[PDB]
């Protein structure tokens, strides 16, 4: 009954244009069968939001790439907020939810919002840039290490330990395998840095370990703590901010609102997740037999949540496949949704806030103006490199 369908949501052919293969994705039916993976997939809105908000029967625990924990080992210990599920999940994410709340935003938004003003005018002085090196990566590096409390030497090590989480939670396929080959050197510099001594007083890091007073989190549950900061916060707003400022270059009238009202740049920054997804997949693995879409999935099996998908859906959004900064986009699955819905989306939204509005300020026009090129990755979607010209208000 349930489709079978050949599409490989993680080939390169996929990645450089997914649009086609994700409409086939939803129309083929509420629930499909990938048999290029052997896992079931959902690529509808009312599906992917059912799932993501069902986590007693859709787990995390069995890990949220394509490989399951019960069957193989975790190429390194599971994340103890990830990879977790009520009530193992509940402590260690409110120690996350405190550290990173809206009362620490207070603490880092000044800072983080003159970094963003400092690097649109200096990018405005160079004129032709690339926005993914001198930008959506530059920003972020000069303010996530920072507000985490990492030391100086070592940090060429955060990205490259990044693409190697988000690889590894697809598929043995190439783009995993040379991720995860040879890449001791960066699970060891990532790994020291969680340790307590290492981390500066009053950063992100010293306060996770300043939670096992409380009772929240033993002294062993903080460095995998910290870890789960290090793999998912710098990365992904390196794609979020990359996605918002090519939505900003293609849509140039979009550009011509957030400037006329500045204040849109926050809700600019949220349509740019939902365009893009930066996050576009991952998995959940059943507990029990259950029906979804009309079909019945078996227990054990790996569940693929399409979230770029889910946020084109047209059943769900009008126009999905324009970019509108004043969309009413709550609702949208960038973020997630339920009880693992991103812990870090306070300073994700503030990094792109503060950037959209420095540029909605100081930049009246930004024209690509070179190759451009896209950066795989089995679950990240952005560019590797993005050469515009920034013309100045
Ligand atoms: C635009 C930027 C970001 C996007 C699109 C994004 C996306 C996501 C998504 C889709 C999930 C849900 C995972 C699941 O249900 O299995 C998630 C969870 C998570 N994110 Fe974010 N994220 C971003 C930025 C950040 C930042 C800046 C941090 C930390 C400073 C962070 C830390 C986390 C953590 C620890 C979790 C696990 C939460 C849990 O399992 O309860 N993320 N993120
Ligand atoms: C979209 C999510 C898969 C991003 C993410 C990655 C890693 C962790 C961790 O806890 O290590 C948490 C969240
Ligand atoms: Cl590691």
């Amino acid at each position: 009954t349930i489709p079978h369908l050949a599409i490989d949501p993680f080939s390169l052919d996929f990645f450089d244009d997914p649009y086609p293969d994700q409409q086939t994705l939803r129309d083929a039916g509420p629930v499909v069968y990938l048999d290029k993976w052997n896992v079931y997939g959902v690529a509808r809105y009312a599906e992917v939001h059912a799932v993501l908000n069902d986590p007693t029967t859709f787990c995390s625990s069995r890990g949220v790439g394509l490989s399951d924990f019960k069957k193989e080992k975790p190429w390194r210990p599971p994340s103890l907020i990830l990879e977790a599920d009520p009530p193992a999940h509940t402590r260690p994410r409110a120690v996350l939810s405190k550290v990173l709340s809206p009362a620490t935003m207070k603490t880092i938004r000044d800072g983080f919002a003159a970094a963003a003003d400092a690097k649109v005018d200096e990018l405005l002085q160079r004129g032709c840039i690339d926005a993914i090196a001198d930008l959506a990566e530059a920003y972020p590096l000069s303010v996530f290490p920072d507000a985490m409390g990492l030391k100086q030497e070592g940090r060429e090590h955060l990205l490259p330990y990044a693409g190697l989480v988000f690889n590894a939670f697809g598929p043995p396929n190439e783009l995993r395998q040379t991720a995860i080959e040879r890449s001791a050197p960066h699970q060891a510099y990532v790994n020291e840095q969680c340790q307590r001594p290492n981390l500066a007083p009053g950063g992100f890091g010293a306060c996770i370990h300043a939670f096992t007073d409380t009772g929240e989190i033993t002294p062993d549950e903080a460095p995998l703590l910290v870890r789960s900061l290090l793999s998912a916060g710098l990365d992904t707003t390196v794609n979020g901010i990359g996605a918002a400022v090519y939505c900003l270059a293609r849509f140039p009238g979009e550009l011509q609102r957030l400037r006329s009202d500045p204040t849109l740049a926050r809700n600019a920054f949220e349509e740019a997740v939902r365009f893009e997804s930066p996050v576009q997949t991952f998995f959940r693995t059943t507990t029990r037999e259950v029906e979804l879409g009309g079909a019945v999935i078996g227990e054990g099996e790996k569940v693929l949540m399409f979230l770029g998908s889910a946020n084109r859906d047209p059943r769900r959004w009008s126009d999905p496949d324009l970019y509108d900064i004043t969309r009413k986009t709550s609702g949208h699955v960038g973020f997630g949704s339920g009880v693992h819905m991103c812990v870090g989306q306070l300073v994700a939204r503030l990094e792109g806030e503060v950037m959209l509005s420095a540029l909605a300020r100081k930049v009246a026009a930004i024209d690509i103006d070179g190759p451009v090129k896209r950066r795989f990755n089995n679950t990240l979607r952005g560019l590797e490199s993005l050469p515009v010209k920034l013309t100045p208000a």
